[PDB]
């Protein structure tokens, strides 16, 4: 089917997610339910975000934040609550 066609906001919909399924040791990408994430910072905390920002939907940020995380994304890392996170590859 089709899914998403260039967005900034659709562009770090899936970061978030990645990184989220990434230290989740997941083989599908899933999605990241911040509504719930958000109400438990303890359950996953979020780290190596754009200076200058918060934890949040990649909607509620603002434009240039988008901007900032898909380039600081880089440095983006979630962190569980359980110790030894799922590294990329590095």
């Amino acid at each position: 089917g089709s899914s998403g066609s260039s967005g900034l906001r659709k562009m770090v919909e899936e970061v978030f997610d990645v990184l989220y399924s990434e230290a989740l040791g997941r083989a599908s990408v899933v999605p990241l339910p911040y509504e719930r994430l958000l109400r438990e910072p303890g359950l996953l905390a979020v780290q190596g975000l754009p200076e200058g920002l918060a934890f949040r939907r990649p909607a509620e940020y603002d434009p240039k934040a988008l901007m900032a995380i898909l380039e600081h994304s880089h440095r983006i890392r979630f962190k569980l609550k359980r110790p030894s996170s799922g590294p990329s590859s590095g």
